[PDB]
């Protein structure tokens, strides 16, 4: 277990929600504070067909998906499984959306370090096929039996390309509203029956969310959809994008996106067309800002920072010059020095509002590319 448990106070649990059963309705893994930290036995990757997926998007073979399995397959992630919701306390909600390859479990590194410190983390799969496979029902009776119909990630052409990530774009954004009300409908009382057969009971979650303390938070094409789902829904009430992959965006949404906005870039992955879509989001009369981590690479905020050792790691790009577990502790403690300022929270995330300025030796304020104004 090189992924790293929670650094703040409550314990951890995690259960997947899926509602409704069709490739219609919200699939996400939920990570929450719960009533023990005894064991942390949730599976990492829980299905052979998403090492499949994963061989894919790597562009390999039906061998490459065999191996990640052997490799990862029985890897578990430190959140207890199914464990109860703490009772007793009304807790804010963040809705985060994974990258292009990914899906909902590859970002426990920060759910768990999140629910930790007392948050609700919703991460949702995505159906635009962005995901390196995910799965539905095709009826009510399939869901009863567990028989899964899975869909793959989809391979494009160069010049479909500003069309369909738009369009992905767009439905990603409604995926995460509809996982916000799919959480705020149970939270006042809404019946739901999950299409998967788990001992957390959703009912717990009534009555359990602070409905004015709403995030979305997203990596790379997750990134993009932060802006989007900020632009479109005024209940989230801020952002942060892990170094957001901007290409997806249409040009009308840079002045529509009223929320405050964090920008937490890797050093590796960015480039000028894409801080110069950041820097259109920059208005005289809107909080925005932005950190770079030092030597750090895009997958430094993915959960495959932690799956291997330092010199394959290196070599594969899973991991940059910084330290793995510093780079994903800076990026946590700045999202939650913002949170608390844009949320109105009322803990000690404030001790880290230098990190939002980027005033540390392992931070860029800003970023370290340039662009005229």
């Amino acid at each position: 277990t090189k992924i790293p448990r929670g650094n703040g106070p409550y314990s951890v649990g995690c259960t997947d929600l899926m509602f409704d059963h069709t490739n219609k309705g919200t699939f996400l893994r939920l990570y929450y504070p719960s009533q023990d930290n005894d064991r942390l036995d949730t599976l990492w990757i829980p299905n052979k067909e998403y090492f499949w997926g994963l061989s894919k998007f790597l562009g390999t073979h039906w061998l490459m998906g065999n191996i990640l399995r052997l490799l990862f397959g029985s890897m578990t992630t430190p959140a207890n499984w199914n464990s109860p919701l703490r009772p007793g306390e009304k807790y804010p909600l963040v809705v985060f959306s994974h990258g292009l390859g990914a899906f909902r479990t590859l970002y426990s590194a920060i759910g768990i370090d999140l629910a930790s410190h007392g948050f609700i983390v919703a991460a949702v799969e995505h159906r635009d096929r962005s995901a390196s496979a995910t799965y539905y029902f095709k009826d009510q009776s399939a869901a009863e039996i567990g028989d899964k119909s899975w869909l793959y990630l989809r391979t494009l052409k160069q010049e479909e390309e500003t069309h369909i990530r738009n369009e992905q774009v767009r439905q990603r954004a409604k995926e995460c509203s509809q996982a916000l009300s799919l959480i705020l409908d149970i939270d006042h009382g809404k019946p739901v029956k999950n299409a998967l057969d788990l001992k957390f009971d959703m009912e717990q979650l009534k009555d359990s969310i602070d409905r004015e303390k709403i995030a979305v938070i997203g990596h790379s094409f997750g990134g993009a959809t932060v802006i989007q789902t900020l632009s479109e829904d005024q209940r989230f009430r801020c952002g942060i994008a892990l170094d957001a992959w901007m290409f997806p965006l249409g040009d009308e949404v840079y002045s529509r996106i009223p929320q405050p906005l964090f920008f937490i870039n890797s050093e590796y992955f960015q480039y000028p067309a894409n801080i110069i879509k950041m820097k259109k989001c920059y208005s005289p009369d809107k909080e925005r800002k932005m950190i770079t981590i030092r030597g750090s690479v895009h997958q430094n905020f993915a959960d495959f920072t932690f799956a291997t050792g330092k010199i394959i790691g290196h070599m594969l790009k899973l991991k940059g010059d910084i330290d793995s577990n510093v780079a994903i502790d800076l990026s946590n403690k700045a999202s939650l020095a913002f949170l608390q300022k844009h949320l109105g929270l009322h803990k000690d995330f404030d001790q880290w509002d230098c990190l939002i300025e980027g005033d540390d030796e392992n931070l860029i304020p800003g970023t370290n590319i340039n662009t005229t104004n």
